[PDB]
């Protein structure tokens, strides 16, 4: 698998890099600021093969469920995917989705749709 930090190699839309809550990997995590249309886009996810991939998000969410649209290569492939609470802003949980990606370089973008977002540490991409 390959781990891609949320805070580096990404384009942020109404979302900022923060370090307030400890336990993140790399240099920080991404805090989504807007309830709708905050986004993190990974511009350079690089895969060995075309097929189903496990994308495992490491994130924190004190309480409640926050839903995100998920796009792969500009196309929306998940609609309001639920991210459930970890219990505390310094409890970093994991959520794994299964999505199709191509071999070579891909984009992945996650977007708030009404419930804002979890604080997003990183993703790890492995072949399913
Ligand atoms: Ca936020
Ligand atoms: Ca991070």
């Amino acid at each position: 698998g390959t781990t891609y930090e949320a805070e580096t190699g990404t384009t942020l839309t109404d979302a900022v890099v923060e370090t307030l809550y400890p336990g993140y990997t790399g240099s920080g995590y991404v805090n989504f600021n807007a309830y709708t249309n905050s986004a993190i886009e990974w511009n350079a996810i690089n895969n060995m093969t075309t097929g189903t991939k496990n994308v495992k998000f490491r994130y924190a969410l004190e309480s409640g469920t926050r839903n995100l649209d998920i796009y792969v290569n500009g196309t929306k492939v998940l609609s309001n995917e639920p991210f459930t609470e970890t219990g505390s802003w310094s409890t970093w949980g994991e959520k794994t989705i299964q999505v199709a990606m191509n071999s070579g370089v891909n984009t992945l973008r996650i977007v708030t749709t009404g419930t804002e977002g979890p604080n997003m540490d990183n993703i790890t991409v492995t072949a399913s």
